[PDB]
DNA sequence: AAAACTATGCATGCTCTACTGCTTCTGATCTAGTCGACC
């Protein structure tokens, strides 16, 4: 689940663990937010959504399904 | 011609400085196992 006011974001995971680390708490760093940043419509500054979160091949374009690994 | 003083060489001990071999300490590497959290 992802938390977003204005330029800050917050990561929350299934039980309340923090991921923000991995993710990225701002579009200067991590692994989704410097890209999904500018994703987001003008109007919408603050908003609170709900997800999963995957692994995505772009050679196949494809869903890699987490069993265990990767 | 005989006796006293001195020079130089050599033996002797002790002290000090390189080289080889044994023992111990450190670093680097690999392998095995544990823990967080998800599902």
């Amino acid at each position: 689940q992802m938390h977003k006011d204005g330029d800050v974001y917050k990561y929350f995971s299934r039980n309340g663990y923090n991921y923000t680390d991995q993710f990225g708490a701002s579009p200067t760093e991590g692994s989704l937010t410097p890209f999904i940043h500018n994703a987001f419509k003008a109007d919408i500054q603050i908003c609170i959504l709900d997800g999963e979160m995957m692994a995505y091949n772009p050679n196949t374009q494809t869903f890699m399904q987490k069993g265990t690994k990767f």
